[PDB]
DNA sequence: CCCACGGCCCATCACC
DNA sequence: GGTGATGGGC
DNA sequence: GTGGG
């Protein structure tokens, strides 16, 4: 229930963002986010810092902040950083795709604090940053599953049309049956591309998707990883659909399913499955599953033809994508 | 007291 | 021109 | 900031 401890998880999430974007302290960012997660999943309305401290990832200092929040309805440090022009400006600008904590600080140092200021100083943005600025509003919109369905239809049709031997899967929140998504994650393979192996295989797919005006902009494109922008087509009368983020990854056929597993199931689910695989003497990464020897020495990758094979290896009961939140 | 904390591709920067 | 470091994303 | 060596 959101109404349960939302004040607290809103407080921690805001603190997480200031640590990441202003303080450049990624492990404090993660610490606040962990604390917010476990608190959000906690079945009761917290009454004290001490009650919260029992939970793993809640320490003395978050416990102290919860006491102040519950006693006053506020956190002084947060009220202050909220009113601070430089800090609130830095935090805001990192919302632009391609502006991280370092670019944000440099921009605010030379008086560039707003979107308007960025529009007026485009010569000082790289390519990625210009696209992020151009689509600022569209990038913070979520993608209803209906639209994701329409998007999958276009990606699977165009892929098959370039070469019928391509395998494409839409992974991420979408493949877990989420009713909305932040972006589209596409994994691509082809029988000609294995571990013991052309860079045109990715290029060709991106090109076809640009030819039918589904992909509108490129943030980054290599031999194996594409990041860009797409848009569903509209019906003249009907209003333009928002621009959406799409990632396409080319993966060797023999690492494909390790990829599908990784880029599909929740990060939490990936961490838990990884943790359990260690218990059973296997190291799993995004690429491969390897058996650990007696001394912890990683053996050669095991053959994987399906997701289920990975589950089998670590003697786990196969979990459909929809049941991979944790 | 001290260290770890998911890790890798791609763009661009610093430097040679 | 090139390599390696850094920032950024996810 | 939290956990744990
Ligand atoms: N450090 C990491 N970087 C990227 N992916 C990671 C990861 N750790 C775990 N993963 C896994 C878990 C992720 O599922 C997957 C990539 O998906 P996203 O697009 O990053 N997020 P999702 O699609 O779940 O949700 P939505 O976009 O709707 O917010 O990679
Ligand atoms: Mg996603
Ligand atoms: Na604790
Ligand atoms: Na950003």
């Amino acid at each position: 229930q959101e109404t349960l401890n939302g004040g607290i998880t809103d407080m921690l999430t805001e603190l997480a963002n200031f640590e990441k974007n202003v303080s450049q302290a990624i492990h404090k960012y993660n610490a606040y986010r962990k604390a917010a997660s476990v608190i959000a999943k906690y079945p009761h309305k917290i009454k004290s810092g001490a009650e919260a401290k029992k939970l793993p990832g809640v320490g003395t200092k978050i416990a102290e902040k919860i006491d102040e929040f519950l006693a006053t309805g506020k956190l002084r440090k947060l009220e202050k950083i909220r009113q601070d022009d430089t800090s609130s400006s830095i935090n805001f600008l990192t919302r632009v795709s391609g502006i991280g904590p370092s670019a944000a600080r440099k921009f605010v140092d030379e008086g560039i604090k707003t979107l308007e200021d960025l529009r007026k100083n485009e010569d000082k943005l790289n390519h990625h940053q210009r696209i992020g600025l151009k689509y600022f509003g569209d990038f913070e919109k979520r993608i209803p599953r209906e639209e994701m369905l329409q998007m999958q239809d276009i990606v699977l049709n165009e892929v098959k049309k370039v070469d019928s031997e391509y395998i494409a899967t839409v992974c991420g929140s979408f493949r877990r049956g989420a009713e909305s998504s932040g972006d589209m994650d596409v994994l691509l393979t082809h029988p000609s591309f294995t571990s013991e192996s052309q860079p045109k295989l990715l290029h060709q797919v991106v090109e076809q998707l640009q030819k039918v005006h589904f992909i509108t902009d490129t943030l980054s494109k290599g031999e194996t990883k594409f990041m860009g922008v797409c848009q569903l087509p509209s019906k003249n009368d009907e209003k333009e659909y928002p621009h959406r983020r799409i990632d396409i990854r080319l993966i060797p056929k023999d690492q494909y399913y390790c990829g599908v597993l990784y880029f599909t199931g929740s990060d939490i689910f990936n961490k838990n499955m990884r943790a359990h695989a260690l218990e059973k003497g296997f190291t799993i990464n995004e690429y491969t599953i390897r058996p650990l020897g007696v001394t912890g020495v990683a053996g050669e990758p095991l053959p994987v033809d399906s997701e289920k094979d990975i589950f089998d290896y670590i003697q786990w009961k196969y979990r459909e994508p929809k049941d991979r939140s944790e």
